[PDB]
């Protein structure tokens, strides 16, 4: 279960059409469907995080995960 390039594609398609839509949210991508996915995987959603990170595609979660004491 491995060779998919599509998979890479696609993860800076939906990056990008959240842009289109408006914010760079996991939920503007949501908000983009129908989207440009060629398959749904529970290996893109790791996949778009770890591009995330080591090709950088910006991309939020909306979720307050920077959280300390509950102040800002």
């Amino acid at each position: 279960g491995s060779h998919m390039p599509q998979i890479e594609r696609r993860i800076k398609k939906l990056i990008s059409l959240g842009k289109k839509k408006g914010y760079i949210t996991y939920e503007d991508i949501d908000k983009a469907f129908p989207p440009d996915f060629e398959g749904f995987d529970t290996n893109l959603i790791e996949r778009i995080h770890e591009e995330l990170e080591k090709h950088g595609i910006n991309i939020v979660e909306n979720e307050p995960e920077e959280e300390e004491i509950s102040a800002g």
